[PDB]
């Protein structure tokens, strides 16, 4: 690419939406390598995240924990305009997995609070990758204070299994997972701040005893399950991107499998296939393909099941279609 | 589905891990009904020799309940019995399985009731079972009630490349995290009731660190009269399952010739493996030929877990030592 | 195969350098097999962790922690001199995991203070690979006292992708990445001991909350920073070894990707490939391979972030060369 080709390329401007959902795209590109233009403003505010109205002091980018999810294909560019509100009271900036050089974009986008930046990358690697927060000296605060989310590069051609048949999903969800360390007092209650700074000192000594005391998908305990269920139907194929930028996790969907899971995230490894719980360490992304066989609630959890049903880390799909009985049925229902 | 009452049955008697009942690697005949009974007990286990109790909730009267074996396509029938003497409600969820939660949401039986599951297993590898009481399933699963089974290719096993791995002997290593509650004094405490350690058993595993950490629900199982058993030249797979919490097998004095560390068999597996590494809520397979004699351990490679916590098994290999392989040049001597 | 076959081989014996450089080698091996030999001296010794002066007594083959990285070639001979000097106070041995037989090796090379052994044997595996002491009854103590490190058996005809074509690096680093369980006092200062026997019961104490104080790279929070910071240029093509003996880790290069992760350590196994942040498990060891494209400082972390940025798992990059414009750009820099 010449300095005459980069700027000739096609601008695309696109509007975000909140996870789990995912802003419409194409799977298999079209056309040739464009820049595609995000915009996200960050935003400091108290979020409640359990029953029990516990509080944090959220750093969120697009006002969401996670950020949202942004997509775009191999080679194409990624143009990030990033605004930090002259409300805020802490400079931020971002790091892209995605991106290579100047700490993923972090030493290019430090802003105050009344500032922007717009950083451009070009996206040379298909896969879900995190992006987060990353002040240096205050890293892992921000991070775990929700700022971070992940991107899709998605392959021109779109996927393939490894044996390079297509794979065309009908519907994608990005579930964030959030490990978060509040500061509790002296009877075990936990303990809410006028500031975000105020809680530094307490929340690093959480922090250093490497146990969240909550663990969330979409940013709360229950954030994913009931009325906000994510849905699909029998015969369905659904794609869920899963990012956690701080901690392991290991998803697994009750009632279901990964067809197809690139569980380090990235297209060019070839997926595994036929799972019942996949892997992904902390600062990771992966992704799962599954088609749907049978209606009814199922879960989607961390299965570690002491984080996923103590800590807050499970979700709900809800499915529609006709039950199967050659796959599974109740032979002699519950009796005595 | 109708025709499914024309495949051919089969009672399976089942055995006490880590052995595993009889069975065929490549498919005897096309699909069948395999059928299986487990009785619930709810009992107590000492853990460790220090005398330590769970309350455990075991398949079978076993941690971990024992494994099954179909091939790819069969039907697995379970009879699963709550004997009115227990006192919670139970139930089970196949990972193997397709629908309702695994089947936990068709076989939730109170003490006194029995329920058959059916479930094709269209998926082969080995995947952990365990029970899931909506509202308390950690409770259940870290209590031990969970176990694992394999779901064979009709085929049999092979490598990446297409070639056949047919084993000698198997064994089934379940891994489980306990959660014991201890006193003022770092005593751990005794109960008389799973519903009276409850309480302080949530406690304990919130903070995300097991007290012991046992391969087939005691320190010190899988050694002396269960030290598992092989002779140089002899092929073994090894099945371990984690249903709760991440491990990290090693083979110590060996290695994992094939391992398909996801537990699942069209995922060609990785090779020549120090330390594989399965994710809580999995099970995991490990082939190897015993190329040496004596005795090996089998450890989760958190040592601290394998040897502070409990997490050591032993292998007991007969045969002739190999000095091509390795040798004392130069025994331990003055300096 | 046989005796006379093993005395007829050719030896070589090859002085070892400390982490994080690694001995002189040839990536394809030169000439057939041959019995390669090592010396190693166990040496207890007082060393420093952290800036504020924490003091460990590490036990540490040739006086390094993690010990040195040994290099062989597939189906080459490994034959080890282990001393333990009559100035030691334990037992100490060696285990490799690259090796078959009486625990690695641990079975036979027991030895008490003023006592030697030679072990042999044959690196039948390629990949790299953890080795550590292991005593029976004290195994994890002496490990995460420090007493382990690695060896990579390369392939004859040196590495290859996944798809046979041949991955040459220009430079290598062992990262040994060690856990230490440093007791502290009532107000939550580290301690100090007189002899290793002293720090055993408060030590195991520690280890049993499976939370390490510090979580380091090459010995010390900051040991590869700085002057001792690893080095680089645009274009260069880097391998990474980087063990963990007792526990997991999640490497990540901070402005960067693993091209190709050999994330298991294992040649024969066909590495990822585009990863940002690859998993290795304790008791393993792992290799990833990076061709640079952009100067600047990188840094180079374990991405449970409060591992890396609180308890000390993070390395840094100095890497020379032409900023790449249309890699990352920033289109507009912080303002308003
Ligand atoms: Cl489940
Ligand atoms: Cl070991
Ligand atoms: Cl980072
Ligand atoms: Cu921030
Ligand atoms: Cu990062
Ligand atoms: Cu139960
Ligand atoms: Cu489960
Ligand atoms: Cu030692
Ligand atoms: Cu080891």
């Amino acid at each position: 690419a010449t300095a005459a080709e980069i700027a000739a390329l096609p601008r695309q401007k696109v509007e975000l939406v909140d996870p789990p959902f995912v802003h419409a795209h194409s799977q298999v590109a079209e056309g040739g390598p464009k820049v595609v233009e995000f915009t996200m403003v960050i935003e400091e505010k108290k979020i409640v995240i359990d029953d029990a109205g516990t509080e944090v002091h959220a750093m969120a980018f697009n006002g969401t924990v996670p950020g949202p999810l942004m997509v775009v294909h191999q080679d194409d560019y990624l143009e990030l305009t990033l605004i930090n509100p002259e409300t805020n009271t802490l400079m931020h900036n971002i790091d892209f997995h995605a991106a290579t050089g100047a700490l993923g974009g972090g030493g290019l986008t430090e802003i105050n609070p009344g500032e922007k930046t717009i950083l451009r990358f070009k996206a040379t690697k298909p896969g879900v990758f995190v992006y987060h927060c990353a002040p240096p000296g205050m890293v892992p605060w921000h991070v775990v204070s929700g700022m971070n989310g992940a991107i899709m590069v998605l392959p021109r051609e779109g996927l393939h299994d490894g044996k390079g048949k297509a794979l065309t999903y009908d519907k994608i969800y990005y579930v964030g997972e959030q490990d978060f360390y509040v500061p509790r007092d002296e009877n075990g209650k936990y303990k809410k701040y006028e500031a975000p700074g105020d809680a530094y000192e307490d929340t690093v000594k959480v922090m250093r005893t490497l146990t969240p005391t909550h663990v969330v998908f979409n940013g709360a305990v229950g954030a994913l399950t009931g009325d906000k269920a994510m849905t699909a139907a029998v015969g369905e194929k659904v794609l869920i991107v899963h990012s956690q930028a701080n901690r392991d996790t290991r998803p697994h969907l009750i009632g279901g499998h990964g067809d197809y899971v690139w569980a380090t995230g990235k297209f060019n490894t070839p997926p595994d296939v036929d799972q019942e719980t996949w892997f992904i360490p902390g600062g990771a992304a992966g992704a799962a393909f599954y088609t749907f066989q049978q209606p009814g609630i199922y879960a989607y959890v961390n299965h570690n099941l002491i984080e996923a049903f103590e800590l807050g880390a499970a979700a709900h799909f809800k499915v529609t279609g006709e039950w199967n009985d050659d796959l599974m049925t109740s032979v002699l229902a519950p009796s005595g």
